[PDB]
């Protein structure tokens, strides 16, 4: 049931309002169950999913995932308003587990031909890394912006894929929009060549770039 | 259902109409029904308000909060009447809680993105405020007139949240009368603070009257 | 609908054509199916009211409630024929009624602010009076001169508050013949006060010419 | 469903045709069923009560009654018609039950606040009383005449208990005429007194005269 | 619906079309079918009466009935120009009809208080009398003369029965024709007493022309 | 269920009318099974309460409990028109229990957190030590007096454990309304102090007027 | 329909009569109503407008702007008889709002291709600017004069827009006119630069005399 | 529905709205929105397709894809205002998509029998083919002018199977405007020939010419 | 349900359309789909029949045998533009099949005494016949060519049955038409003496057009 996504969404329009709400009075318990509400949306959104690969809807498995990413999303937001070191690391676990989820939607795809639904499934690993890429700014950790980079080159990656399987049913449209995904890979690689220093983004957006 | 308002209203008419016959033929039990049947109208105000809420409308959920104010104003006057401490302390509940009310009916109004609707939900704090004034009036408590000058203040705090979503949507007139929101409850704590001695609204208009 | 009310009139006409035959012809029949008839066009006349009080019309609940006079005053005289203790009870009986009737068309112009059907509703108050003390003379009896001229006392009380909204509204007029109201009534209370000793008259009289 | 009552009296006007169509011809079978239909109709007429009971329509309870007391009253007369002594003691068992009834009619409008609808049914008690008496007259059964003049003064005293709920609900009219009821019980037992030698009707009306 | 009355007339108005061409071109069909319509015109006149005691029209009763009176005056007449036993048995059959019917009609003129179509009631029993003798002549039936006179004295005795509802009602000048009545019944019984011996019209006019 | 509820209210409204007519019949049978009625509707009263504990709903827990309350008050009123020393007695128990029930209504609030309960619950504590007062009046038991004052005293005391949960949760308009509670307890036991010569009042006063 | 605009139209002129009696007699509550009256009547010239929208009419959006506009210029007016400071930013949020209601007008002309009531739109845009030099000068406000000169350049700059969809359409002389427009608001700022120092009004002008 | 037609056009034309605005106030949040609502008015449009092709309408078939043309044609705007690649690839998707769509279009004409829609549908492809070159300018992409050139071809080879269903239903002249189809077609191709080196155009054109 | 017929009757459209594009657009995948969904619409349509025959419907039966047909033309002519020997040979399989189904819906047709249907069964051998025919002018195949002749005289000899239980009901058209059959079958049997060699054509001609 897509009745589902509504309530994994409602969650977290709920969550983001227990935010809102708890940045308005400064309450640090609305923070706390906003926290948790997120948590729990970005739960049932896995479950979610689990059973679209147990059926056959891959639109039902993209909508769970990309909620997934909603909620890492609001997740990284919160921790910048606490100042936690912990919403931090859980804003990161569920950004880390939305990349492979994201996989998982796209696999899901191929085996049932939807090449549309694998697009966007890999933009939405780019979108990962774009995120993974925030939380490495706002941690300085530098493992997550290890990952980060990884993630970026691994959907440019998943792209051939993509295009592959356009390929396959003739629809090069969508294969023509595979190849500019990733050029803005290579681009985002190049764009974070350039500022803060990394031995590695030019290697990576080199080698994109050639692909 | 705005059809559910109406119930609210004529509840409320009816109230006063209760109220009004009892000073005229002097009857307890007029009153005494008048204080129920006000005490209705506001129950059933707040169940509207809580499935608005659920719902998308805000704009239910202010006429809703208001009509909790109008309600409040009218247990007010029934305890003036009657000279019943009770009737004045249900007077102070129904007051402190449209307070926090019209705080949620903001809070919605934030959510939804509806800055004209978010500050009424403010300008009522105001409202609640002067009656909490007037109520610290009437009983004297030293109490009722803290709980006034803070809810004023908060007020002019939620203003700042109202111009702030005022200054995303792009809206600089209710912005801009969300600061003249501002100097009113800058004046209202001025007002206060001249006559009956505060060692209070002299600080608090003096940090409103920065902000 | 006021097409009601045309109802109720001709039904009082009826009736009181069933009175003037009755006493041509000596019908005990005729003056049978008058009082009944009478009664009918009361009853009617009350429903009118009860809907105009759960509506907005305060001209229809006045004209209704003085056709309710109206079958009073044609009991009254349709007990003189019959010389019916139970007739003279009936007509006692929608007397009263028509008082705290028109009590109610009182307070509904007030609640909708039309003190000029506030005036005539608390004159009306004066001829329930006046018919009270008929029906007193008639049947000799001791309780209905009480009521009588408490009734009357009471409509100058509501005079007091006839003039009251008047001075909320600025319209100096019918206040002015709120007190000219006022005064019929003193007049009244003092004509009673001196044929026919009461031990009352005399001191409602004072009290009265006072205010 | 008042649905019923009009069943109800449908069935009486039914029996009170097979009695004018059995005068008229001459046939004992005409009579017979319009006993056995107004039987009928009385029974029904107590269904209808009894739910009324357990809903809340006292203005259901007091027709369904009163429609056992015509019932009762055509009883009488097919009784006289007949000539059959059983007819005449059905009549008695159905006047003797109205009364009772009568008075539950009364009790539910107590613990409902329905005091113009507990004069009514205190008024039937006294219907029932008078309809007694007649049947006394025609069976000159000294036991029949015993149950009437107790009936009676019960009513008086009934009058008394919708007096003192007229003036918990501030309804002087009702309770005035409560204390007119309570005389014309006073003078039927005094009516009674005079002719028809009875030991007792004095006593009876004595006390209630006090009352 | 008297609409149902108009049907009924025009099927006695074809019946009687039928008839009269049959006399005329000598069919022994048409006047078969118009024996067949007249017999439908009188079964949809009785259907119209048995609704209108269900309902409150002794005016509809009263027109119905006495289309069945026409219908079997129509009879009579076809039965003289078939020279048939049956015709005039059918014919026999709508007489003894009508009369108990005409009688249902006047039972339902006193229920509703009809003082006026009562008395036409009467008439009609009283033309169905008038009837029954023509068939009786027709026929030579010894039963048929029979049914006749008693059917006529029958009317004579509800003629009472009109005047005993009209001294009720005050009507004196239907009561006057309800005695005129009696006496041209009185006067028939004697025109009929003089010719063709009849052992029984001799006392039947003597004991009618004592009441 | 609040099904059962329902059951326990009309079981009480019989309770109550079998009382109402006992009075007015003076049926010493009617006041014995209003006994028996009552008695019943408490019992199921405590079997619902005993589920609502099993069960999530202090709500449900709140109306058992106070109708219980209900109970206790009819068996009071019972008890002074038969003049039972019995009755009183078992008025007396169904009080004792309340009070200790409503403790438990209390502790379930607590435990579920929902505070505007568990404050009518400590009100409801109050009310029972109020009927405790008057069951004492009217038995003149030196016991039952000691009984209110202390359950008294321990209401407010529970005051301070609803203000305690109150400031958990962040409400303190309930928290104010616990403060107002504890007040009009400390104003019962001056009331009582002052008449009514009491060793005690007197320090349970000064001691909750501390707290 | 148009035939709101009427209403519109007229509750303006009753406002305007409001005040100019509440001038005469001295009314502060003329006044007040007369505020409110205005109020509404710029409410509806909206809600007209948002229908001309979704409509097709330019000429009806026009009118409804143009009326807001007058509604403006009436609190004005109302603000400086009050001496309110309430009315005065009444009148000014009005005034803000006219600004980019006329803008909206404007671009419905664009898209339904209406030159002339663009240039017409845009004029009641220097209109606004005109009224919002007004508003500043009764209240010193700094602010309201920034938004003033504002508006002013903004009007210009739409001139440019007008005569950019005239050279579309081949209409120079509304074109012609629509540089005639920029001009007397190059002259409005100049008038403006001179008296009344400001370090702006002088750039404003400078660069709108270049356009 | 062509209701829905309706719908999708005025999508678009509110996008045309968002971005006529956006270019007048320089908002990129106005453009942003454009791009959306166009993007929504082209997903329905294509919704409206897929059931016109489930159903058996090619007119509405083909409105629905010329309004994808439309969508793809402000898309190509949007991008120029913008200066987005990401819009400009945005507006070439739908551009690819509108061909093959046309092509749907038209072979549900053929499925159909309707040869005048079938010609739309081609000439529609041609106009693809002029917006991709357009779209190809405005890029410089090497890929996008090789889809037009293709593009091209292929609406002039589908206008020889619009020629043939032509000829079956006999219908020249749609049969000869397809041929002065083919020719605009070689004109096309020959006047990007000109121009723009290209090794291919060259040879399309001359391969077109001959067919 | 010959809802199941529609179905098996969009599946050979959609077969057809399959067809159709693949020749546009030269896709030798929408050609074998096109050959798949052929194969599934026959498939559905054997089911349909085989039902049809457990039920009592020949005209359910005749219209899947004759989508059947329709099917097996289809495939004749997919394999004319793949060239393959594969689809000639479902082509052929398919074919041979109607021929006996048919013949199933023709015994069908007897069993129930459906002589219209029956005839129309027949016709459809003949078609097979003339199908088989192409198919085997398509393969050369001399093993084909005996397959048609033999169907075709099969065909002429069910005649004869159809004549047969038509002689029975007395329906001399359905069986002078069913003589026309047997007369096309000499005369297609004739057609192929004429040309393509054939050392049988002459002797099955020969002998059917004596029968």
């Amino acid at each position: 049931p897509e009745d589902e996504l509504k309530r994994v969404e409602k969650l977290v329009k709920e969550a983001e309002m227990l935010l809102m709400l708890a940045k308005i009075k400064g309450s640090e318990k609305d923070l706390e169950k906003a926290l948790r509400t997120a948590e729990e949306a970005a739960r049932e959104a896995k479950k979610v999913l689990e059973q679209a690969e147990k059926e056959g809807d891959p639109e039902v498995a993209l909508r769970a995932v990309e909620l997934v990413v909603r909620v890492a999303e609001l997740l990284l937001r919160i921790a910048k308003e606490s100042g936690s070191e912990e919403a931090l690391m859980t804003a990161l676990l569920v950004a880390v587990v939305a990349a492979t989820l994201a996989v998982r939607v796209l696999v899901l795809a191929a085996v049932q031909g939807d090449p549309e639904v694998a697009l966007r499934a890999v933009e939405l690993v780019v979108r990962v890394a774009e995120l993974l890429l925030r939380i490495a700014k706002e941690s300085g950790s530098e493992e997550a912006l290890e990952r980060a980079l990884r993630v970026a080159e691994e959907a440019a990656r998943l792209a051939k894929r993509v295009l592959e399987l356009a390929q396959e049913q003739g629809d090069p449209v969508v294969a023509i929009a595979a190849v500019m995904l990733v050029k803005r890979v290579a681009e985002l690689l190049e764009r974070i060549a350039r500022e803060s220093g990394s031995e590695e983004a030019k290697e990576r957006a080199e080698r994109v770039r050639e692909e």
